[PDB]
């Protein structure tokens, strides 16, 4: 029925040596029995520790961000780096990089050009904010988006990408997501792929949510047709992290 | 006289294990015998390798960046998590952030108060571009920025703050900047200190040059009265590093 899932942590701007390794411990320590991948996305800085630590069989790690040339551009950290130093996965594109950083469609259809041409495993985030959803725009939104990183890759491209939809409109507005709404939004996502580059694609293709998933509500989502899997922010942080990998069946 | 002079390596982003490796080996190998700072500033991702490298007690650890608090930033690395880690210096402002990045004089700024209030020693950076100094607008442009940091600082913080002037005109644009050139801008930049915040700082501030250097060069750049050491790009990945740190004289 459905391809594997992903279970996606995104630790974004947290963290701390003593904190992290707890958890790492705890992730170590479960025990999964289904076809899974799991994925821990640290800051640059925490790679090292994270990278020869986690035991776990059933987990990769991940960085939050890359550029795609080394070169003068203090601050940043680019893809050969990533590589050389044994990162494979990385998350481009996330609604907070759009947001505050620069982020365009442009800018990130590069980067993940970029990223999938070097080897590498993507998890391209896009999503609309609410000023787009209530003014009727969801479908151009979205499909600008993933246009945007289609217009870069070949059809054999897609075994490495994954896409995380991010329902930007309710990430902290004060507003709610039903799984109906989810449900929607891959469904687009889906269609168009499946419509642009091939229902083989389309079949194969991973869809995340990138909302807000918590321990309750993992399950709930996880059984809509076109959720394979989540992007998770907050709770992963947290130990109900465990509950939203052992959701995705 | 002068104060105690910093040779400082922004790596930018740059290197793999193997040349980082080689490069630190050098250095940890370097008698270096007289009073300087000497200072390394490489990628978020490298810091680990690094930090347990570098055995040198005249050489510090430092990143190229960061962001004031943690929390939702996906992709960036805070003053915490660098604290944390054990990181106690850092470059802010720097030339390349400022153009690509869309840091401005007042983020650069609220950055370097944030990392001088968590107890960091910064290297904060200003500088003209070509168009800049060519319409004579050096001294509106680096006061202004120099300006910008002061605002938000405690004549203590002063003890924290180091200065790096970067001749942006100068750097690939066809331009060779002059020791004459250099040690009129940080001469004028003195000038703004002694005045504004008092002689007595002004006179124990240390004011880096971050313009085109080398194993040549060096040597009559810094015996200029007002230029306290280096804040060196391309190089610090070389070996003229060494003789550049010997150019402190």
């Amino acid at each position: 029925s459905k391809p594997q899932p992903i279970a996606a942590a995104n630790w974004k701007c947290n963290g701390s040596q003593q904190s992290l390794s707890e958890l790492i411990d705890l992730f170590n320590s479960t025990s999964i029995n289904h076809d899974v991948q799991c994925v821990v996305a640290s800051t640059f800085v925490h790679l090292a520790m994270t990278k020869e630590r986690l035991s776990h069989p059933k987990f990769v790690i991940a960085a939050q961000n890359a550029i795609a040339k080394s070169g003068a551009f203090t601050g940043e950290v680019s893809l050969p780096i990533l590589k050389d130093f044994g990162v494979n996965w990385i998350v481009l594109g996330h609604s907070e990089r759009r947001a505050y950083y620069g982020e365009t469609n442009e800018i990130v259809a590069d980067k993940v050009a970029a990223a999938v041409a070097s080897g590498f495993m993507v998890i391209a985030c896009i999503g609309e904010t609410l000023q787009e959803r209530e003014s009727g725009r969801t479908a151009v939104v979205v499909l600008t988006q993933i246009a945007a990183i289609a217009k870069k890759l070949k059809k054999a491209d897609w075994a490495k990408v994954v896409i995380a939809y991010e329902p930007v409109w309710a990430i902290g507005t004060g507003k709610v997501a039903t799984p109906q709404q989810a449900q929607e939004a891959h469904a687009l996502i889906r269609s168009w792929v499946s419509s642009k580059i091939g229902a083989d694609v389309r079949g194969e293709l991973r869809i995340l949510y990138g909302g807000s998933v918590n321990g309750k509500n993992a399950r709930t989502l996880y059984q809509q047709r076109d959720v394979n899997g989540f992007l998770v922010g907050g709770a992963s942080l947290k130990p109900e992290f465990v509950d939203i990998i052992k959701a995705t069946q």
